[PDB]
């Protein structure tokens, strides 16, 4: 069985750094008073094999959009965010509702994402002929918040993100002037652990807290 | 090979970690769009490749962090030396300042992992000090530390540049370290090929003159 109160055991999640940086908080604050014993470790899904260590135990749980985990996983879609366009509060051009032709205008500060479901905006974004001024490129987006803060580059990311740095890094957000798909959030977990006690209990609470 | 700030189209290419690319990033680009207006920048990671076959090669123009691996061949110029630090919210109940080294076992962690990194060594060097922490939550990069610490009793031991990057946006306060640990020193790495490059030699200054306490 589970005892979630007494339980002394960790739980290996699996998630990116915009997921991390979502989840993590809200998810400690509700353990705080649920689970005050177990412990938490997340890692990143392109870390190494998510597939054979969610299926060994090693994973209990993967967050986001990962098409790879087909057959031997079940999935649970917890949200979508739209991508947004973030700037400072006092930029001295950018306005919201940004228009598509201010958008090409402004210089930007590109995340990568590689092997994300973010990394898909760059050659959505090329391929319907708009072109960007990439003044900078980064790979993740630790810094996207502080860059944003000092400078007059416009970013494209996802809305949870600028829930997470709007207030903190003063910033604005605008409705993305592009057509850009969805993204999904979906929670994962392997067939091998469909009934396990422990492992139903976390991802319920996952479902509780962030299921739209 | 010249170089020429004001209309120069180029791309350099920077190695660093998630710390620094948060640390040197925002002031880097807010100098060059008063100097190098059209110039383009792109970070990635060290560990990301062959660091030293890259700078070699000219893919990547300067490293910077501890990179004690980069040695015969490569030119390293000193920017900063910087500790660790206890993080907490400012509002937090228990947390003061300075803390005590039994206050610091007594309180709930958030670890960092940072592994192949000088950040990752934390950890151990607690260890052999007879410390246990409770490790509350254990994750491998810093970006969650700042919302992770607002929102929880936890805290964290970080590199004193980050805590600064985080103290006012996130309502967070930071005290001197209870424990013995080292202080971090941050260089700047450039290839041998590359210590007559303009460019090179320009970009690499620029660093010198923005980031070098």
């Amino acid at each position: 069985s589970f005892d979630p109160f007494a339980s002394t055991r960790t739980f290996n999640l699996a998630m990116t750094d915009i997921g991390e940086m979502y989840f993590m908080p809200p998810l400690m604050e509700a353990l705080a008073q649920r689970a005050p014993h177990i412990q938490i470790s997340t890692l990143r899904p392109n870390a190494g094999n998510l597939k054979e260590d969610m299926e060994s135990g090693a994973v209990d749980l993967a967050l986001g959009l990962l098409p790879e985990l087909q057959t031997g996983f079940f999935q649970r879609r917890l949200f979508r965010h739209r991508y947004v366009c973030m700037f400072r509060k006092d930029h001295p051009s950018a306005k919201s509702p940004m228009s598509l032709k201010q958008f090409t205008e402004l210089e930007h500060v590109g995340v990568v994402a590689l092997n994300t479901g973010h990394g898909e905006v760059d050659g959505l974004l090329e391929r319907a002929g708009i072109k960007r001024r990439m003044r900078l490129v980064v790979p993740h987006f630790i810094a996207i918040g502080p860059i944003l803060h000092s400078t007059d580059l416009i970013a494209t990311v996802p809305q949870r993100f600028a829930v997470r740095c709007e207030v903190p890094f003063g910033l604005t957000t605008s409705p993305h002037p592009a057509k850009l798909p969805d993204i999904a959030i979906n929670l994962f977990w392997h067939a091998k652990y469909n009934r396990d006690p422990g492992n139903m209990w976390l991802r319920q609470l996952f479902v509780e807290l962030f299921s739209e």
